[PDB]
C-alpha cells in the first residue's frame, strides 16, 4: 500500500472512487480499468443497487 498512488499507475493517483470514497486513481481510465476488478470489493458500503 503506497502512500497516496494509483491503484494501477503505481505512480500518483488524485482521483477518489465517489461510491466508496476509498479507490484512488490518477484518471477516469484508470477507473475503468480497475472497476472490473474495484466491483469484486465495492458495493458493500451503502447498499443501493441491491
Ligand atoms: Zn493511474
Ligand atoms: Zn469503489
Amino acid at each position: 500500500d503506497s502512500s497516496e498512488s494509483c491503484w494501477n499507475c503505481g505512480r500518483k493517483a488524485s482521483e477518489t472512487c465517489s461510491g466508496c470514497n476509498t479507490a484512488r486513481y490518477c484518471g477516469s481510465f484508470c477507473q475503468h480499468k480497475d472497476w472490473e476488478k474495484h466491483h469484486h470489493i465495492c458495493g458493500q458500503t451503502l447498499q443501493a443497487q441491491q
